[PDB]
């Protein structure tokens, strides 16, 4: 019993993180077999970041302006290439730790867990979800670009995020593992706005469904309602609509719990009208939406 | 900037799971050097645990009773030892990847990096903090035994806690790894309960620090208190009383701040006593106790 945002082990991507340097910047790069992955930005100055211009910045750049270190073990940079928002920097060496791989992007509402690192060393671990707008609420400071999300299956570590940048509002933006930004954003220093953000329904209603499987039950009711009647009432909360999809995904919740997903539904239509009255929902006095069915029926399966 | 509950990187530790089997039980150890250290109820049958006499079923045990599986490769235990509430397993192999180690005992208040493991397997990371009463709210299912706390500086693991049981209420209780357990627990199936906690009063100003430092401000005032008037209100909400040694240990951030101490004390009373009518600070409804001043300087260094 007991649920906790959870990250996913971390030694498979502690073992590909590295350090890259290039001018006067540091930052972090991911080491799979014979690339290095890292934020393009690496190669701007102060000078040229309200609208650089990459193509020319790197066509400026050689092999020798790139200073990859794994630990204490310089690499020998032998290729380099953009690819849209990363860099990859064919190095002399395969990494030896190379974990069985893949690059994903993921959806809005899905999870993953992020290895913060600074100066290619490991920082530590914490599980994110992707906003609906894109964003990412992380934990991240100056010298944290090139660090990943990632999940993990058997043993597959699906890449998913590299870090790039800071919002105004104190959020984060980044690409997937192909340098392809999440979002609207850009790489480059202004002043960026991200969407208006909603509530990410069906995880809220996975997060019920954990909190009854460990026993809070306070705010079940009798009441069910219809998937149009809720509905109404989600977008009125900024919440986002809930589909038959997400009815059927929340399906082994519902029938491991014996509450039919339409009832939860009425739950958090009571809880959305009234608010909790100074209870709590496994801890927390307001409504969690940043753990997925699968992150509940992952931690909370058998009781 | 952002503040996240953030796990120690877990690969080190990772390296030094196995599998340990007696009769039909299997559970998690910690294999350092030539050692396995695992709970001593593995050695249990169902029909000895609400009182068992645990040298007894250890005199009547031989090395070839306990399988110990690295991976898949089968570890031969050449000796075996009760130390309190943990059994030593020598192994006819040192572990390769053994890291520079301490064993430690924490305090409550303190923090600590939790890696969840099943059948020698690490299954997710998170943050823990040892409760005023010795319990911790960690997130464990059958087959958790034997998981580990730890915490990292530089490159040296301490490790601080060994899982054995939950309680009642769906807490959890271990022992540090020289098998002494935390608060007052006992290995044996009843039916325990948890002295009452309190909230760790010196954690939350550290987090009202993170607040402040992420730019979330609307709780400070031009008030300040006593330390006297703030303790005597702190008691009053089941909060622990606030030290010198505490408002010193709260320096650094007070300095890096400009809001002194007490100031934040006086803060923390309004909150006590007002709620926060609606609002959320750092993304949370409720006075958040589980962030040390340690884990704040660790994350928000530098804004
Ligand atoms: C990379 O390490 C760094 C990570 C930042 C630093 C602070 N928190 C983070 O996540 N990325 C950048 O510094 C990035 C560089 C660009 C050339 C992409 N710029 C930003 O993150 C912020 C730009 C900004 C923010 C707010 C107002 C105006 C500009
Ligand atoms: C070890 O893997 C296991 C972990 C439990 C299982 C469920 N959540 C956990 O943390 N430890 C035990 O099962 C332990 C065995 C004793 C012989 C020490 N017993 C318990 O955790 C619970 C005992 C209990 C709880 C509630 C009411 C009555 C008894």
């Amino acid at each position: 019993s007991g649920f906790r945002k959870m990250a996913f082990p971390s030694g498979k991507v502690e073992g590909c993180m590295v350090q890259v340097t290039c001018g006067t910047t540091t930052l972090n790069g991911l080491w799979l077999d014979d690339v290095v992955y890292c934020p393009r930005h690496v190669i701007c100055t102060s000078e040229d970041m309200l609208n650089p211009n990459y193509e020319d910045l790197l066509i400026r750049k050689s092999n020798h302006n790139f200073l990859v270190q794994a630990g204490n073990v310089q690499l020998r940079v032998i290729g380099h290439s953009m690819q849209n928002c990363v860099l990859k920097l064919k190095v002399d060496t395969a990494n030896p730790k190379t974990p069985k791989y893949k690059f994903v992007r993921i959806q809005p509402g899905q999870t993953f867990s992020v290895l913060a690192c600074y100066n290619g060393s490991p920082s530590g671990v914490y599980q994110c979800a992707m906003r609906p707008n894109f964003t990412i609420k992380g934990s991240f400071l100056n010298g944290s670009c090139g660090s990943v999300g990632f999940n993990i299956d058997y043993d597959c570590v699906s890449f998913c995020y590299m870090h790039h940048m800071e919002l105004p509002t104190g959020v984060h933006a980044g690409t997937d593992l192909e340098g392809n930004f999440y979002g609207p954003f850009v790489d480059r220093q202004t002043a960026q706005a991200a969407g208006t953000d909603t509530t990410i329904t069906v995880n809220v209603l996975a997060w019920l469904y954990a909190a009854v499987i460990n026993g809070d039950r306070w705010f079940l009711n009798r009441f069910t309602t219809t998937l149009n009647d809720f509905n109404l009432v989600a977008m009125k909360y900024n919440y986002e609509p809930l589909t038959q999809d997400h009815v059927d995904i929340l399906g082994p919740l519902s029938a491991q719990t014996g509450i039919a997903v339409l009832d939860m539904c009425a739950s958090l239509k009571e809880l959305l009208q009234n608010g909790m009255n100074g209870r709590t929902i496994l801890g927390s006095a307001l409504l969690e939406d940043e753990f997925t069915p699968f992150d509940v029926v992952r931690q909370c399966s058998g009781v």
